[PDB]
This record gives structure tokens, C-alpha cells and sequence, in this order.
């Protein structure tokens, strides 16, 4: 059958001010033909509590067999504390897999620049997580997109349409494992 795949995400699966055709989760959909489904239920600006509060309603709609959580990343570049970002990425994982979906998590970091000490505790609970749960742990993408003036926009912050391409392509790679085309 045609599984569906939910990305329950921020900007960095929306897209940040874009269509949501351009966006890479769209793009992979594309790529996929009908082999699976890709639903992206990003909101630019979500917090992983935002992200939590949609997720009962995405799952009762979708009745997805995998869910795609990209999230924690506004927490950390607000200075949340990082348990809080923690037990709500907890809670979305327990939720996922009482919906007899398969979560699949992937990591998060803040730049290179951002305050050691608080970056090292807030990656740290990505992989802390996925042993937890014994769930995948994706690799992100956003520093190596960032590195490429030509993929992101005038603030620097945020990738562009013509990154979403190398995104989807880079994805599903990533990808092909859990879904076994
Ligand atoms: C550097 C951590 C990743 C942050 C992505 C979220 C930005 C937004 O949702 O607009």
C-alpha cells in the first residue's frame, strides 16, 4: 500500500515565506509519485508545545505510518530550558507511537555561534531521545545549507526555494530505508 509520511514541523519543513509547493517535503512527495504520501503539517515560528498541540488532530486526519518530528529548533532559539524542549519532544514521541505510528526524530542544533554550554544541553537531547524511544535519529541539513550563500535568503537565517530541491533530494536518501521502495 501507500503509506503516508507526516512531517509535523517549523520553517525548515514549511518553508519559510514560500509556497507550500516549493517546500522540500512537497518536492519529496513529488519525487515519490504515488509510492508514499508525504503530508507536511509545518508552521513557520512553531515551538515543540505548538508542534504537540496540533499533533492529536494530524494524526486522527492522516492515520499516518510514520511521523517526521522536526522540532525544538524556536525553543532553543528563544533559550527555552532544554528539559522543557525535552519532555515535550517526549510526550510528541509517546503520542506517535500510541497512534500506532512509527516516530522518526530528527535532530536538532543551534549554530556555531550560539552559547556553548546551552547549545552542547539542547543537541544533547536529540540522541538522549532516540535511544529512549529506540527511534530513528535523522541527521539535520541546515548547516550545510547555510554554508551555500546561493540556498538561503537575505537574512541568513533561513534556506530558500532554491535550496528545497538538494533538501529533497538529500531527504530522501535519508528516507529510503524506512520506506523501502
Ligand atoms: C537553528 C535551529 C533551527 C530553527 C528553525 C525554525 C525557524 C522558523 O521556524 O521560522
Amino acid at each position: 500500500g501507500m503509506d503516508t509520511l507526516l512531517i509535523l514541523g517549523d520553517s525548515l519543513s514549511a518553508g519559510y515565506r514560500m509556497s507550500a509547493s516549493a517546500a522540500w517535503p512537497a518536492l519529496l512527495n513529488d519525487k515519490w509519485q504515488s509510492k508514499t504520501s508525504v503530508v507536511n503539517a509545518s508552521i513557520s515560528g512553531d515551538t515543540s508545545q505548538q508542534g504537540l498541540a496540533r499533533l492529536p488532530a494530524l494524526l486522527k486526519q492522516h492515520q499516518p505510518r510514520w511521523v517526521l518530528v522536526e522540532l525544538g529548533g524556536n525553543d532553543g532559539l528563544r533559550g527555552f530550558q532544554p528539559q522543557q524542549t525535552e519532555q515535550t519532544l517526549r510526550q510528541i514521541l509517546q503520542d506517535v507511537k500510541a497512534a500506532n505510528a512509527e516516530p522518526l526524530l530528527m535532530q536538532i542544533r543551534l549554530p556555531a555561534n550560539y552559547g556553548r554550554r546551552y547549545n552542547e544541553a539542547f543537541s544533547a537531547i536529540y540522541p538522549k531521545l532516540a535511544k529512549e524511544f529506540d527511534v530513528p535519529l535523522l541527521p539535520f541539513f541546515l548547516e550545510e545549507v547555510k554554508k551555500k550563500p546561493q540556498w538561503m535568503q537575505d537574512d541568513g537565517i533561513h534556506p530558500n526555494r532554491d535550496a528545497q530541491p538538494f533538501i529533497a533530494d538529500w531527504m530522501a536518501k535519508q528516507l529510503q530505508p524506512l520506506v523501502n521502495h
